[PDB]
């Protein structure tokens, strides 16, 4: 369901887990230049910022991207379409 | 891939996006305890590891509970 319980017998035995992280958009302020845009929308996975991949990446890193991009900002928003 | 650009042209303009991050589950693999369990799967976002809530946590801290866990793994996890 939600709840999930993985336990090892032995040492060294693996989880058998490789975890990513993946930076999103969690909310987009009304009167924004994303508001007017209407391409991109809450929840969606940001997959490039300004050519750099964020896979992994930290999110302080991806918001420095951000803060660095001197008035154009291009995003790739990941599809599973 | 889905491409958007947003342009400031004017003073006070904002991009108006609040970025996150989450863990997720990128792979399993095949028949190892997690591939056992069926509760888990790839693409599931963990939103807390051994009691500790995940959000906007690293990626290499996340690994860090993992590797501390002393060989039990509580999860909950979303999708």
């Amino acid at each position: 369901g939600s709840k999930v319980t993985l336990v090892k017998s032995r040492k060294n035995e693996e989880y058998g887990l490789r975890l990513a992280s993946h930076i999103f958009v969690k909310e987009i302020s009304q009167d924004s230049l994303a508001a007017r845009d209407g391409n991109i929308q809450e929840g969606d996975v940001v997959l490039k910022i300004n050519g750099t991949v964020t896979e992994n990446m930290s999110l302080t890193d991806a918001k420095t991207l951000i803060e660095r991009s001197k008035g154009k900002l291009k995003m790739v928003v990941q599809r599973d379409e």
